[PDB]
């Protein structure tokens, strides 16, 4: 299994039980979103929502904060 990418429309109609944060030192946005898809599924979430992708203190090493939603 893997958590489904949830649109801001469906996400606005749901409240997250938790929010997962990962770090990704400049590889790919889809690489990071795949890690969010994995980890959200490992938390038992049906879906996830990428909130923000921001540089973790310094440039190059950014991080992805993302909500997670149950079924």
């Amino acid at each position: 299994h893997a958590a489904t990418e949830l649109t801001p429309e469906q996400a606005a109609a749901l409240k997250p039980y938790d929010r997962i944060v990962i770090t990704g030192r400049f590889n790919a946005i889809g690489d990071a979103v795949s890690a969010v898809s994995r980890r959200a599924d490992e938390e038992g979430a049906a879906s996830f929502y990428v909130v923000d992708t921001s540089e973790f203190g310094n440039s190059g090493n950014w991080r992805v904060v993302a909500d997670v939603y149950k079924a």
